[PDB]
């Protein structure tokens, strides 16, 4: 039963709905970090908001800008296995930013790329993180929706702030001493941020059907942080009630 | 011996050198245990105040948000800690290169500082200073650091007559600050080093390092 | 046998635009990278890497200030002797010279110096003596070597194709898009250890076993290699037949 979702290639008025936020656009629309197993290789690559398309391939130009080459990168802990997989990255993939912050992926490599996206999990009726999406060579699909993300943010944020109030009353449960309770400032933070991050492995997938159980076990993957989505999540976090000390009495 | 110093809240000359002001008055590196997480944050001399909180805005400038950073080695203990960083702290740069800390967080912050060691009358590096929420304390005096480095290098340049001869890594420590969030360390705690705490940062003071470099050229080791 | 080589004191290749930086410098202690990668602007042809502490950066990279929680007594000892370190200079389009300013020698790994010394590619350690000023990299020579080496790789790859052909037509055979890329890029990289050397004549058998070394990425060179890789015949799967 499908943990591995296949995404083969399918050949082929934003003036009525305002921007999700009046907030000014970030200087970089995303930042990419390349990994080899559980070790990060190289520096984090920042893509300016002016460059709506960024390519990540196995070539060697270091010039940066709108192309992140992983071919010239060194790693003193690189194994023979990692060398083999680095052989097939080739043309790699393209990451394209549409609208205010939507992201599309185009696989230019001759080999498939495996992706982790909450958006693609929803579209598949799967639960968050309970699926690895395989994008086939030459395929071109949408992997992130800003609106979908924003709606999920507000939902999950509200949920957590309520569960905090729950635990707060579940223990105000004796009586009684002079004890004050307060909600941890930062609930669900590490859970909400995952909604603004994308991850993808080259050539090799992971999961049930595979010998690798997490992306951390794959030879070469990248983690993409979506800055616009992160600004919104920050905005959201700042619209919640301040953790005011509460006497349980 | 009162290794942990308590700093609760208490509501209220020309440049040392002509050396050109730095492009950044400091650099901050976030750590979770003994692993550095994220890239090094550099603060422009233009932004005298910088905020290090546990939120998620990835923008630079004067706000370093630790909430969005990832760590493949992160554990439950660390995630549980990051949970209480909240508003974090503010580092302020006064004068040529003095530094103040303002705990905005709901929880205490533990600072390692030679200036505070000297003020508390403790052996250098033999103390941890607990900064309480809302407290606004001075954690670094440039002028004093400058006298310290000169005199300390001066004694090492003479200790060569012959240990007493200290190296560059010993002196650079005068220009660095370290502080833990939520969890403290020392004899009163299960952790003996800041390197064992779940969340901490290391601050490099550029103006202080420039003066140090200037000193290492006149008083070589 | 001579693994250790002694060096005591004694028209554009492309219309492609110059790089933003001419080189990237990464500092290492043993097998751990310390600090962030230093990038040198094309405007600063000379960069100085020493053991002092100015963090100002720009055209001077000071390793004295950098921290490393995994550092040991042995490494602190070694960082003591870097002192004025070395000085890397870029002449013309992409030639690199080195000037040892340290009181101690520097050990360089340079395919170009291996080529001049008459030793197997990368099978030698070049010891630069205090005050020495030598050319450690030749752009022209590198470019010429990249092309021939890339051409050879393709041939050997297409050779392992006609091989698997000497077994069924129901299957298509294809070559990796990254054949030889790892070997080719090393020609555009320089590595050097301060104070301690490595090799048969030493207790340390590789640079990653040394206390403090740096890896330099030559940008103009890497650009030329990129164009070369892009002029290679696209990978077209051929049926076994």
């Amino acid at each position: 039963n499908g943990h591995l979702q296949h995404h083969p290639p399918m050949p082929p008025e934003l003036a009525f709905q305002p921007p999700i936020s009046n907030h000014p656009a970030p200087e970089y629309w995303c930042s990419i970090a390349y990994f080899e197993m559980d070790v990060q290789v190289g520096e984090t690559f920042k893509v300016p908001s002016s460059c709506p398309i960024v390519t990540v391939d196995g070539y060697v130009d270091p010039s940066g800008g709108d192309r992140f080459c992983l071919g010239q990168l060194s790693n003193v802990h690189r194994t023979e296995a990692i060398e083999r997989a680095r052989l097939h990255i080739g043309k790699g993939v393209q990451l394209e930013c549409k609208g205010e912050g939507d992201v599309w992926v185009r696989c230019l490599s001759d080999h498939a790329v495996f992706v982790q996206s909450y958006y693609l999990d929803r579209e598949a009726g799967r639960a968050p993180g309970d699926a690895v999406h395989k994008i086939y060579p030459s395929a071109y699909i949408k992997v992130f929706d800003l609106r979908q993300c924003h709606r999920q943010m507000q939902q999950q944020a509200a949920t957590a702030q309520a569960a905090a109030a729950a635990q707060a009353a579940a223990v105000a449960g004796n009586i009684a001493p002079a004890i004050s309770l307060s909600a941890a400032a930062g609930i669900g933070v590490d859970d909400l941020r995952r909604l603004c991050i994308l991850r993808m492995s080259f050539v090799k997938g992971w999961g049930p059907d595979y010998p690798r159980q997490s992306i951390k076990e794959t030879p070469c993957w990248i983690e993409i942080h979506l800055h616009r989505a992160l600004q919104l999540l920050d905005e959201v976090l700042h619209t919640m009630p301040i953790a005011d000390p509460q006497p349980l009495d």
